């Protein structure tokens, strides 16, 4: 049931178990939702930057490990857990770590295919809903922090070129649509 | 399943469903499926108090429920992370991957004899509270220890460390592995 909930919620950033959230005064979420959502969401995102940094990861696997654990770890373990990551903001793929009360530190970021010729940014959130996605994405150079600097938009071609930080390369309408960037 | 372990240690019709696996008294299967739960719980209490700063006497109630959700990459990834854990916070060897479990001949401390010496070796995890009492009275692993008057009754032995003399219950005591040397 609170597998809709991590859904629910990021859907903004099988009714069985919808009329049953609405059965704990939780869902239309309400006040709870958003702390419960936002808890649930705060213990996956911790796991994955847990095996990716501390267990050596890669950020392709790394999701479908935490959707397992997610159900069988304490908050002891949560809290010490987050400890040694040094208190995280971020996954390794860029979603928000939220905090113990909300905070939820989403950065302003639009999305690749939102930009233009001639603007520049750094990447800051790469989608993780699907894992041949950040596999191209480690193939060619895009990861975490890599300034990109748009070069050509081909709406026409639904493809748009941008130059990384090492060379350019050409991005898929879909690809470069996932990938989220901060603006100079 | 979690029977696989102290049958595993020590070597109702709970059993019988692992002869039904065809695991058990233990087969060559069987001794190979209690090889993975064991390496579980003991990678995952070294990597409670050697990693996330864990302190024992409370790794035990958290292990033995990560020992089911745990998978061969996570496990075979946290003993990369230690490298290579021979044996437990506690004193449990590590089995190898391979599973040759290390070789420890090692004695009871009730079971030992008046004048006998040795280093202390594991100890039972049962309790949390024999714990804290074998933490506060100052034994802990490779201590030497000397027998120094077991009384077969009732249920006391006396031993010697090298921080002091210890007056320790038959209960406690049953709890103290150790090796000669």
């Amino acid at each position: 049931a609170q597998d809709y909930l991590k859904v629910i919620w990021t859907a903004q950033e099988a009714s069985e178990s919808i009329r049953k959230l609405a059965e704990q005064g939780l869902v239309t979420l309400t006040d709870s939702g958003r702390r419960a959502a936002l808890a649930m969401v705060r213990r996956h995102r911790l796991l994955e930057t847990f095996l990716v940094n501390e267990l050596g990861y890669r950020w392709d696997e790394v999701h479908d490990e935490a959707e397992v654990l997610e159900h069988a770890v304490s908050d002891r373990l949560m809290a010490r857990i987050d400890a040694k990551l040094g208190f995280p903001q971020r996954d390794p793929h860029g979603d928000p770590i939220p905090g113990a009360d909300g905070q939820v530190p989403t950065p302003p970021a639009r999305q690749l295919w939102a930009c233009r010729d001639g603007d520049t940014g750094t990447v800051a959130r790469i989608s993780d809903a699907d894992p041949q996605m950040l596999r191209y994405f480690a193939s060619i150079g895009i990861s975490l922090d890599s300034r990109l600097r748009v070069l050509a938009r081909r709406e026409f071609a639904g493809m748009i070129s941008v130059a990384i930080d090492s060379a350019t390369v050409d991005l898929g309408s879909p690809a470069a649509q996932a990938i989220w960037v901060v603006s100079l």
